[PDB]
């Protein structure tokens, strides 16, 4: 079952300046998807402390990022409180409206793409580097589900049955653009991490695969 729904106005425009604009530190947008990823881990952390029970689903809390260069995607996955069907219309489709307005007049008063973050809409930064991204997230809340969109105006919605079914948390699979495949090199991922990630107070793990 796959649902269609229309971005805020403001959040569309956004994603298609980012999609397009030619910005020569792109980087910055694993800097914001692991900020992301920490916050959801924050928040079934807090949410355990009188609930337990709610860890059972995924005890571990961590940050995983996985390419798959095979597939051209980069996935960057989460064991966090992770978002029901409702909270991923509502988040990543129509909440982000004003933030997404302000940044759009930032930047057009001359303000640099990096500054995304400080006006709360980072995720859409994902667009620097990918033409397409998948979020597959599960809350304890809500079964699996697939959220999707590749920038244009709309995104969908659909009950995961195809993915690998996660205990608990979510999954940005990016879909790199033919010229961002550097992102899927172990070294090169390795760098970015460390040069923005002193603060995350969890694990983050790097699944690489070479060969011997
Ligand atoms: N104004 C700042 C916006 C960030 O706030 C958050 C932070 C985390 C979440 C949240 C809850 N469950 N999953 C997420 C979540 C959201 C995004 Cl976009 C992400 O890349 C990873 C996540 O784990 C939701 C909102």
């Amino acid at each position: 079952a796959s649902e269609t729904f229309e971005f805020q106005a403001e959040i569309t425009q956004l994603m298609s300046l980012i999609i397009n604009t030619v910005y020569s530190n792109k980087e910055i947008f694993l800097r914001e998807l692991i900020s992301n990823a920490s916050d959801a881990l924050d928040k079934i952390r807090y949410k355990s402390l009188s609930d337990p029970k709610q860890l059972e689903t995924e005890p571990d809390l961590f940050i995983r990022i996985t390419p798959k260069p095979e597939q051209k995607v980069l996935e960057i996955r989460d064991s966090g409180i992770g978002m029901t069907k409702a909270e991923l219309i509502n988040n990543l489709g129509t909440i982000a409206k004003s933030g997404t307005k302000a940044f759009m007049e930032a930047l057009s008063a001359g303000a640099d793409v990096s500054m995304i973050g400080q006006f709360g809409v980072g995720f859409y930064s994902l667009f620097l580097v990918a033409d397409r991204v998948q979020v597959i997230s599960k809350s304890n809340d809500d079964e699996q589900y697939i959220w999707e969109s590749n920038a244009g105006g709309s995104f969908t919605v659909t009950l995961d049955e195809v993915n690998e079914r996660i205990g608990r948390g979510t999954i940005l699979r990016l879909f790199l653009k033919d010229d961002q495949l550097e992102y899927l090199e172990e070294k090169r991922i390795k760098e970015v991490i460390k040069r923005h990630s002193e603060f995350v107070a969890y694990p983050i793990q790097l699944v690489v695969t070479k060969e011997v």
